[PDB]
DNA sequence: TTATGTAATACGTCTGTAACTTGTTCTTATGTCTGTTATGTAGTTAATATAATTGAAGGATTTTAAGA
């Protein structure tokens, strides 16, 4: 269970170094939406329509 | 004129320095042997139990072998 964990917000695509240039990069990060990750697209196999 | 005696001078030279060399003698670093402890290997255990496993996912086109 704490690999899982751990896992999850230490390795993952989504768990991200924050952004702290300032505090709209903080603000941006936070409020970000990303379609890659686990379950979700890869770029090289996601066309124009999406 | 010529013996004589001092004096400059050049050459041996006796001795003081120093180089070359060995004895030997002591000290130390190293290689080796031996004894002890930790490590590494191996064999055995006898209610009974008898077809995995875990994901993973909006691809878009070409070319080239098998099947019919």
């Amino acid at each position: 269970i704490s690999a899982a964990v751990k896992e999850f917000f230490g390795s993952s695509q989504l768990s991200q170094f924050m952004d702290q240039n300032n505090p709209l990069s903080e603000v941006t990060h936070k409020r970000r939406i990303s379609a890659l990750g686990p379950g979700g697209l890869t770029r090289e196999r996601a066309g124009f329509e999406v």
